[PDB]
Parts: C-alpha cells; structure tokens; sequence
DNA sequence: AGAGAACAACAACAA
DNA sequence: TTGTTGTTGTTCTCTG
DNA sequence: AGAGAACAACAACAA
DNA sequence: TTGTTGTTGTTCTCTG
DNA sequence: AGAGAACAACAACAA
DNA sequence: TTGTTGTTGTTCTCTG
DNA sequence: AGAGAACAACAACAA
DNA sequence: TTGTTGTTGTTCTCTG
C-alpha cells in the first residue's frame, strides 16, 4: 500500500516515451493527464510486474475494432444494468427528462438526445439515456415520440406519463410531448426575452452595429492579435450574444481607441457612446449570471427561475440617471419578462421556488394553488401499493420520542405542509436546498419526497444541448465514419461512468 | 513525505531493544504505544539522520531534574498563555467550574482541585486549572475560597461571579461558594437517592447481605479464580455499589450455585430469592446508564438531568407482577427522587433541558420562569460594552435576505425566544444539541450564546473527581516525593495538551 | 560499523529540543522524570539514533515501533530462551556442590494469586551470583508442603536440574516450607531469627511497654493532628511486620525531640511526652542501633554473609554487656535479649554457620569444641567433591636429620587434613578493606581442595532476604494499573531482569 | 466518564 | 500452509 | 540489602 | 557576573 | 454549465 | 543559487 | 500523395 | 460447430 516512487533515471525515460507518443501519434499533451489513461497505465504496470518485461505487446493490445465492439456491447450491458434504478425512479415520480433534436455534419444524420434527471442518496443525477438517429424519417411529432418511447424501452421504462419533461419550444417537439408533463426551457425563454427586447429598442441599434463593425474591422484588418483578449463577434444563435461582445470591446477600450487612432480610423469608434455600452453591459452582466445558474444540472435549478425573474425585474428598475435610451430598454425587458417568460412558467416553477426554505416570498395567492398542487401530488405517491449500554442515548432518555414502526401515517399531507410553512430558515452563504430536505426527510416524510422530486427537474434543456456538444467531439472530421449505435454507446458509457463510479 | 518502511532485520532489532527497555527499566508494555513516546522517538530519529549514528547520548539526554524543571516552568508559560481565552470565557459568561477537596496518601497533603468548562468553536472544553495544596490549613470555608481565588489568578481571572460552579454538597465547600452560582452534583445527588432508598426498604436487606457474603466467602475461600468474572464486593464509597455486585453474582449464577453445591455450602445461596436479585438489577441497570451520562464532560450533560429524573420515575412505575418487596423499593426511590434530587435542582437545570430541541416537554409553568430567566440572562450579555461571477449565488438571487451589518439588533430577546418555541426538531439517533445551536447561531444570535453557555455546565463534579483520580497515578508509592508545584504542573500540562493540540 | 570512539556533541539548539520532547513524553504519557536515566531506555535511544542515521529522518515510526503485545510476547519468549541457555552454568554449580537457594511464599494483591519465589546463589570468578530463578504460582492448589516441593522441583527443571539434594536452602521457619525441605539442606534465616529474638525480648520486658506505647501515640497524634509536615523528618509508626520496627519509630522521635517538645508545648498537649523517659528512649535506640547494622549486614547478597552470623551473635551479647549506670528497666531488657539470643538464634544455627565463620581468615575464635566438629565436617564435604651404592639410595632428609621421626602429616598441602591444618597455621591481619572472597580466590592455588569448600559456604546467604526482595520487585510489576499481567509474564519480566544484571556489563 | 494497562481469541498478511 | 504481527473487545484499576 | 523515585542545595560550567 | 545544567546526599517507598 | 485543451506566470522543490 | 517540475488561473473551443 | 479514422464483410482461429 | 478476434478493402476527412 506504500506507493513506490521511481528512479529519476526512469522518470526521465518516462517523459521521453510519452512525448514521442504525443508526437508520433498526434495526441494532445493533456492525453497523459486523462484519468482513464492513468487507469490503463496502471493495468499495464500490473501486467509488467506479474509477467515480466518481455511480453508480446502487439498481440496483447486489442485491435480498434474490438475496442469499438466492447463498447457497443458494454453499452447494452450497463444500459440493461441500471434498467431497474431508472425504472424505479420513473415510477416513484422522481424522474425528469430533457430532449432536443440535433444533426451531425458529416452524414447529416438527424438525432434525438434524451437526458434523465433524478435524486439518489445525497446526489442529483445527470444522465444521458441516448442519442438516437431519427433515421431519415421526416422529423415529425409522431416520429419523435416514437424514438423517445424507444430510447426509454432500452431501460424498460414503458410508462412515460410520470416523467416531467423540460424542453425548448420547438413546435415539433412540444407537440410530440403534447400528452405529457412538459416544462419550458427557461434558458431559451430568457434569450427570447433578450432578443425581442432589443429589437423593440431600435434606439440601441446603432452603437451595437458600430461595435459589431469594430470587430469586423479588427478581424479583417488582422490586428486582433495585439489585444490580450480578442474582440468577440456575434454568432446570434448563442445566448447573451450581444453581451459577450460589447464586453469584449469594453474590456479592451483603451488598447483599441488607441490603435484605431494611430492607425487613423478613429472614425470607427467615435460614434459609440461608451457610457451606453458600459451600462448595457451592467444590465446584461446579471443576465449572464442568471444564464449560467439556469444551465446547471449538478444542483437544483428550477427553484431559481422565479428568483431569476425577480432579479431581471430588479435590474430593470428605473434608477435616476437613466439615459432615455437605456430606460426604454429596461421597460421593454420588463414587459417581455411578463408576456414571454412569466406567461410560460408553470405550477412546477412556483412550487419549486416554494421548496426553497426562504418561503415567505410567495404568500400571495400562489401558496393556495401550490398547496392544492402539492396535495394532489403527494396522494399520487401514496399509490406505492448486556442491556442498557448498547442502546442509543437518545432512545434511552426520550423513548416516547422515537416510538414505533417504519411508516409514520399520523402526520398527514396538510399537516406536513402547514408544518413546512412554519419553518424559518436563515439564508446562509453555503446553504444547499438539497441537503436541507435530506435532513428533514425525517420530519417531512412525504413532502420531502415531493421536494427532492421537483428540485431535480432541470431548469432548462441545457443538459440536452450539452450532449450534442459532446457527441460533436466524437463525430469528428477524421472520426467521421463512426456509427450511430457506436456513438450512443460512447456517450452513454461516458455518462454512466460519471454518475455511477468513484 | 513518503514514510520509509525499514528492513525486517532492523524491525527485528527494534523489538529486542524495546523489550529490554521494558525489562531492564520495569516499564509497562503499553509504554511503547504511548503517543508522547512516539513523538520523542521521532525526534531521536530526526537527530540520528542529521547528526549520524555516533552521538554522545548520555550528554544529550537531559537529567530527570531538568525534566521536572522544564515541566514546572513550561507550566507557568502555558497557564499564562491561555490566560486570555479563559479570561474572555469567564467574562462573556460561558464559564463553568467544578471543585472538590482530595488528599494524597503519602504526605497526606490536603488539595483543592478545580476544573473549568466552556464552549469554543464546535467543541466543549474539559479543563483542569489546578490542584493546589490547601497547605496544612484547617480546610474551612474561607481557606477554600482563598485557594479557589488563587487558582484563578494564575490565569488572571479575578471576578468570579459570572462562574457557574458545580459541586457536591460538602458543607465546607457549599459555604465557600456561598456567594456564587452553585449547582448541585447530580451524581452525588442520585447516589443519595439510592442510599436512602435502600435503607428505607429493609425488606431488601437480607438478600443483599446474603449476596455480600457469597463474595466474602469466595474471596476468603480462594475460589474466585474460577469464575471467568469475579464476584465484585461492595466499596460503599462508590456509585451504584450494590448494583455492580448483584450483577456480578447474577452474571455468574450457574457457575456459582454449582461450586457451592459440590463444595457443599449451598446453605449460602439458598436463601437468596434469585428473582428479587434479577429484578433489582434491572431497576438498577438504568441507574447505571443515568450514572454514566451524568459524568460526561465531552458533550453537554446538564440537559440530561431532568430527563434522567424522568427515566427513574419511569423505571419505578408500578408494573403488574411487582413483588411486594420490589414495589416498596420503587415507591421509595420515587419518593426520594422528589425530596432529594428534584428539590435540589435549580433553574439552570430546567432551562438546560429546555435548550434541547425536543422542547414540547416542560410546557407547564416551567416555560414561564424559564423565559424570564433567559431574558434576565441575555440582557447581562448585552453588557459586551470582473463583477457578478465572484459573488455568492445566494447573495445574487436573494440580496434582501442577506442584508447589512455584522450586528442584527431588530430580532430581540423575546422574539428569538418565541422563535425557538416554534421550532420542531425531530429526534434522530445521532442528533447533537451542541451542533444544532452552532447551526442556528445565525438564526439565534443572542439565545444561542445563552444555550451553549448552559450546555457547557457539567452535570456533576465528576470532572474534579477524575482529576484526583489522575493525580493519584503520579503521586505513586515510588513517585512519592513529587511536590505540589510539580504535581499541579504535570496535571495542567496534560489537560492543556489535550484541549489545545491535535 | 565497529569503531569511532570520539562522540559528537549536539547544538545546544537540538539539546534544547530533546529537553522539550522528553518532558512532553513524561507529561503526555505519564512517566516519572527518572524514566530517562534508565539504562535500558538509553541503550534503546541509542538504537533509534543508529536507525535515523542509517535510514534518514522520514521513517514510518508507527510501522517500526512494535505493538505492546508484541513486546510482552517477546519477553515470555526471551525468558524461555535464556532460562534454557544458562541451564548449563547452573546445572554445573549445583553439581559442583557450591550452590545455594532461598524460598518463600508471597501473595499478590489484585488477583490474590499465591506464589513461590526461588533465588539461587553461587560463586563464579571473583563474584557472587544473586539470582532469581522464578516466581511460579501454586495455581490455586491448597499450599501444602507437597505442592511447594513440587513447584520448587518444577522451577528447577526449567534449568534441567533434577537433583536438589546438593543444594543449600536458607528459608524462614514457615511451618509449610520447612516441611517441604524436610529432606534437604535447610539453614534458618538469621534475619527472621533476629526479629524473633527482638520480639520475644521486648514482650518479656513489660517495663518498657509504657514508654514505647507513649511514643507510638505521639506519632498517632502528629498524624491525626496534621503536624507531621513541620519536622525535618516525619515521625514514623510501627508496621509490626517489619524488622526492627520499634527502633525505626523510636529513632524518629529522638531525632526530632526538640522540634516536638516545642510543638506539643505550644499546643498544650505537653501531657503527651512528659511521661516518656528520654534517657530510656536514648538508651534503647543505642542498643537497637546495633541491631540495625546487624540486620543490614545479614541481608547482603553481594558479599558473603553466612560467615558474619556468629560474629553478629557475639556483637549482640557484647551490646547487652551489663554496664555500670544501667537503669533497672534497661538492665532487665539486656538480660532478656541475651536469654533469647541463646534460645532462639544460637539454638537454631547449624554447623554450616560455624564453619562459615571459621572460613573467615581471622580463624582464632571458635578454637572451641567447634573446631573439632568443623574439621570433621569439612573432611566429609571435601570427599563428596572427589566424586568428579648407599650414598644415593636414601632420602636427602633421612640422612641429614634422622632423629626427626615425624613423617605422617605432610606440611605443604597434599590431602584434606593437611590443607585444613595448614589453614589453621595461618594468620591474616584484618585490615579495613579485607574481602574474604578475594582472599580465598587468591589462595585457591595454596588450598586446592579447601578453597572450593570455602567459596561454596561463603556463597550461602545469611537470610531469606533475596526472596523477600523478589517479591518487592514483583510488587512493582503487578501495579494497580498493570494488574492483569499473568504469572508467565511476571516470572519472565523478573527472570530476565535478574539475568541481565548477573550476566552482562 | 475518562484516565492506564494486559491479554485471549481474533483476523490480516508475508513467505 | 504456516508463523508472525497487529486487531478486536473484555477485564481489571482509580475518583466519587 | 537492593530495588524506584523526586528534590533542596550543592558545585561546575558556558557566555 | 549570570543562568543553566548536572551533581551530590537525604528522604520516601517496598519485601519481612 | 459542463465538457477538452494549451500555456504564462506562478510557487514548490531537489541539488 | 539554479534548474526542473508541477501549480495556479486565464484563454480558447462547443451546444444553444 | 500522404496523413487519421471506423467499419461491413471477410478469413483465421481456439475450444 | 461455434464465438471471438484480427484481417482485408472501401469509404470518409484534409492540404490545393
Ligand atoms: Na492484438
Ligand atoms: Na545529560
Ligand atoms: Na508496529
């Protein structure tokens, strides 16, 4: 168990041999740091010791095609393996899922990505169930539901109703999930607020285009190279696109007013009211933070939506110096937050905020329906159908306090609920909604099940996107022949190893 | 940092050399396992490496008299050193202390032991301030207070009033602390209940004496040696003296009815109603658990007194088969619990129970005075006279919830109190009163100070006793010349190293 | 790795840390300051320096340092090993008719086990061996002669000694023990005898009862009245079990007399001492002071002692010489001490005793009927050990001196009688440093067959002291805390320690 | 309790 | 397999 | 004796 | 001079 | 967010 | 001191 | 060419 | 026979 440190003369040969790998094989330096590579390097030492330095490597080392093959099989195995856990989760109501469509760019195969999210032990699960080619089949509602239904079969989940689905507003997909629980991606929602808000504030158009072109120039004119940080362009498809850009100009201002002057093109930047830029950036900076909190799956997020909404509305509160132009923007963002975001929220959203100990907030009418919803929801999950030395010091002094049985029927729904409402949790820096319910699991038997249930619903389809992101790094320019089956396998295996092994 | 494992040939010589130490020096085998010996063995390796295997040991190794001298000085140093912490503690009201008188048995010097107890960080402090010879000075109230006052000066604590003293009922001592906060040792109290209860239940006398003599015989007749476990005698000065004995007979019954029969003295055991014994043992077993919980200083205890009282009263509840004799006993224990224990409790006691989350219990009149006490107590302690990425996710979404300032004046005493009362903590196996207040420190600013303040008051003078116990292992038959100054030093140093170093 | 006599000194900066680290040990672990002066500790510290140099400071001490149980285990092992090892040297000495032993029963105070201590003494080179062979339990067997013998027989097998007859056993007068040795060589403990004499004596002199008790109560008082703390030395009490009990107590009062008359007066209790005849006190401790010395001479095991028995007896009788101003009381005391010395001590010595005095160079003394018997004995003992053309043809002597008929005798040595007789003709001047042992070792040449017999007697201890001492030792192993240590471990811990003292430098 | 101590009958391991 | 070590958990001890 | 222990009051030093 | 060490010699403890 | 990758300017260390 | 390593924290990239 | 990649459908094996 | 491996040869990718 005492890990042996080797000779510096060996360590020296180690370096050389690895570098050469990276060179001869065109691998990234980070290749050696990969955790999975370490473990394999370990097994090759565990062979060298138990077989001696004269092995027939070439025979020992599997051929690519077997690796691909082990993967595809290994896939079916583990998919099958957790078939139960997932199956339980789904049925006991703690399942949440996100789906989106994506397309590679070599064969242009059209895919459906599906992610599952649930609460186990003290952790929140971030699972990729699969990336299935919709084949070359139109890409209609029906066909989506089908492949959706299909991806779940692999785990042996056949009743999809108890699943809370988080998806963007893609006409096709929303219709596919027309008969199930479907929550609107608040990320996509926010971005819609952002896009419409700007569009209806043409007053801002100029300095944006102005800025747009300060980049366009720098790129074209090949002087980006001296900024320390590049001027980031647009790429409108991305979230908080404007922000990232203005911020790039702002972050570099000095260095740029200067190079445009001495290279005599101050014509470019002089019409740009820097204050307006500075200001839009502040407004927008918060959106960036909200944009990020809503894309997290390693912690609950749905609870943060209503507060994100409160944050926008605060940011957009009219302050005193408010330049005429900014102020119009603010009123617009606000107006859109209501007619676009708020309007597309659901009961889930509100409840989830409610499940965040500092509860005082939605007193208004919301508490009412919230309860009623909670009740309806908890009833459904009620269809789960030597002496005195070695005895707990608690049990010893307060025996009437521990009592009898595994089940605790007396404390009812309405009582647990109204019990919650009495709570008073002080907000602490580190506080974690997830822990706090797992603590009060005891005091809140059936309610805590509901809470961790909502608290696991992702706040947006980020999850799905991220998948496609990933699939991308495997369906590469050179790796282009990789097959659907193979891909889904690779993706799944990688998700699994993360969610299921330490 | 990679600890080198040595040659088995060295490890072999290690053994030999150590054994010889134990033999040649008449040391206990456990001598090598002592943590303090390890650390010194480490420093002798750190010398061997940095000076080589040819050192003049004999000169290097200090003479006893310097060791004694370093100790006595080292003493004054650290005593001085924590002078502040203790001083604070005392003043900010979180100080608790226990004192008792004791006498060695070589010079027959008469001592005063003093222990301090307080709450720091997440820990509870078990401190020996000192063992001072009262000299050969009568041992009157005055002289005690004096040496008491004196022991505190060493730390520079001159105002003793804010100190909550836990002591037995020794006429002299109780008078010495006549003007301070003095709480009655509940251990001593319990034992008084036990002793008087038995005495007033002469019906039990016979089988006890019977039993007493079954030991007396076995000891005298030298057949104890074959029991597996000895028959434990009386030693009345000890707590739960009867119990430990009956239990010894009971635990061995078979093996003894048998040896008394085959060695023809069944006359001895035949008059002993075994059931009565069995029963007294059960009654008494709980007392044993209560006896132990009340002697703990590494966790709060005062909170367990009232519940210990509830436990006795439960144990003594009349059950059905109750033999006439047992039943009288039960009624007596009960009667004494009131006129001896309950009667000698104080407000502290009740409050401390109250400071144990499952609070429902003392609803009756007690809550009233408890509050009033708590208030009075808290008023006294009121005489202590890149942007938006690197900002707490809590602070970001709920800023009105974190607010402004270090101090929180709005939430007042009565509000904090009535705030507590609303709490509902479910009792869990592992639950710890100390943690729970340190958690709610936030929500309960001034109250939590009060709570951890009481929660640190030892429930009995156990602490002091234990000290004398210790002092004993230093003022040994051979070590008899050891001096007062030296002793107190040794004791203190050892307390310190425990409370102040990991 | 065998040299370099110049030893390095350390920086007073490291001397400053060893100081710290050692105190901490003593504090943290609760050991006495004297722990570090220990010889064994030192030899061990050395070995840990030798480890750090040969391995570097970053060693895994925990792994290294053996567990306590591993140590106990070794000790029981090492015991068994060395006990077997010396098995020869001992087997020898016993057979070479020059080994003696002690025996006594002792009982511990935790488990209250009942033990049998056995000490062996003999002479090898210019030294006397004082050795503990064992402390075995009688288990819980009655404690009869049969068992004592059996266990005694048994402790000896451990060294492969199966024949005990040739051993000289000195034992007290325990009803039990004397019977177990009924068929062997048993010499009575002179120390126990002396205490016997002392006790009967005082008892048969009630006259002193009063002043003694009187004194006893002055201590009793000083203790109960917490006054002890003010004299230079504490008043001492009786503890009747102890030897020369009364003396140690009287002496304490005497040495502190002033200090106490003063105290008692200023506390209106002068009623306490006023009846104590200081003169008698004085006198008694003077008589008694001698007994102390005799007592202590009788408990030595490093120098011969059996020879000093007779001289001690002579000394007591000399101290009880009626002198002139002798107070009737004291006088009566003396007469009684003498009476008992004759009927208790002298009455229980045996030939071994006499002979052993005789082997002390200044040999003049028991010229008495004693010498006739002594030779007779020495002859028998030296036998046991033997079981391991005219001008030319006529002696140069028978020609030069014919009228010297004498022939049978043989002056320069030859046989036992001659060696004995040539001993007699000696004249050794008793100088201050004279070591009877050294002298016989030198004249081993001069006296071949006699020096053996002599050194053989001279190694027999004068009393049971060694055995008592053993128990005292056993006492420090079977501590309140260290209670639970089993026979095995104890016998080992004890033996090894003795072995290491007697067989190493 | 909370301190020091030994050991029987374990269970972990190196050879 | 077989010994050697170090683990466990029980049994003492002491202050009342 | 022959074992273990601490310490007041030394006497020796290094600084 | 001054403080720090180690030295001596006395006072305890135990077996009886 | 949550994934892979390189590196400048560090700070830790062995010689 | 002087090099060699491995650390940090910033800068890219991608999915929307 | 001259580089990286995955894979359907082979052909070779060990069992 | 039967499954598991490694083989071939074709289909992609990129510089232009
Ligand atoms: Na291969
Ligand atoms: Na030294
Ligand atoms: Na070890």
């Amino acid at each position: 168990r005492e890990l042996k440190t080797v000779s510096a003369d060996c360590k020296k040969e180690a370096i050389e041999k690895c570098a050469q790998w990276v060179v001869r094989d065109c691998r990234p330096f980070s290749a050696v740091s990969g955790s999975g590579f370490i473990d394999m390097i370990k097994f090759f030492i565990k062979v060298g010791a138990e077989y001696g330095e004269h092995v027939n490597v070439e025979e020992l080392l599997p051929s690519p095609i077997t690796l691909s093959r082990k993967v595809t099989s290994d896939a079916k195995e583990k998919k099958a393996l957790i078939g139960r856990e997932i199956k339980s989760a789904v049925e006991k109501d703690g399942a949440s899922a996100t789906i989106d469509l994506w397309t590679d760019n070599y064969i242009k195969r059209n895919f459906l990505g599906v992610t599952l999210h649930y609460h186990e032990n003290n952790e929140l699960r971030d699972l990729i169930l699969g990336l299935k080619s919709l084949d070359f089949e139109r890409s209609t509602a029906e066909n989506i539901y089908k492949k959706l239904k299909a991806i779940f079969s692999q785990f042996n989940v056949e009743d999809l109703s108890s699943i809370k689905f988080v998806t963007d507003r893609g006409a096709n997909v929303v219709k596919s999930l027309a008969n199930n629980i479907r929550i609107n991606c608040s990320s996509h929602l926010l971005s819609n607020v952002l896009e419409n808000s700007f569009e209806e504030t043409p007053e801002l158009n100029m300095p944006i285009l102005a800025c747009k072109n300060i980049v366009k120039y720098f790129k074209k004119a090949n002087l980006q190279h001296r900024l320390r940080s590049s001027l980031k362009s647009e790429c409108p498809t991305r979230w908080n696109s404007t922000y990232t850009m203005l911020r790039s100009i702002l972050d570099n201002w000095e260095s740029v007013i200067q190079i445009l002057s001495e290279a005599g093109e101050t014509q470019r930047i002089v019409h740009i009211n820097k204050s307006i830029i500075q200001t839009m950036v502040n407004i927008l900076d918060g959106f960036e933070r909200i944009f990020k909190e809503l894309q997290t799956c390693s912690s609950p997020s749905l609870c943060f939506v209503v507060p994100s909404i409160l944050k926008v509305k605060e940011i957009c509160s009219p302050d005193v110096g408010d330049v005429a132009d900014i102020a119009k923007l603010k009123v617009n963002i606000i107006k859109n937050v209501r007619i676009i975001w708020e309007e597309n929220l659901s009961i889930w959203h509100y409840t989830a905020f409610f499940f965040y100990p500092p509860a005082l907030h939605m007193q208004q009418e919301k508490v009412a329906q919230i309860k009623e919803f909670c009740l309806s929801k908890m009833e459904d999950l009620e269809l789960i159908n030597s002496h005195s030395k070695d005895i707990s010091t608690t049990s010893f002094f307060f025996p009437q306090l521990t009592q009898n049985n595994s089940r605790e029927p007396p404390v009812c729904p309405s009582d647990e609920f109204e019990f919650y409402r009495k709570e008073i949790v002080i907000l602490s820096e580190d506080f974690k909604v997830m822990e706090w319910w797992n603590l009060n699991s005891k005091k809140y038997p059936k309610l805590s099940k509901l809470a961790l249930s909502l608290l696991s619903i992702p706040a947006s389809s980020a999850a799905s996107e991220r998948t496609f992101s990933l699939a991308g790094n495997i369906i590469t320019e050179k790796r282009n022949r990789i097959g659907q089956q193979t891909v889904d396998s690779l993706l799944f295996l990688n998700s699994f190893y993360k969610n299921f092994c330490k």
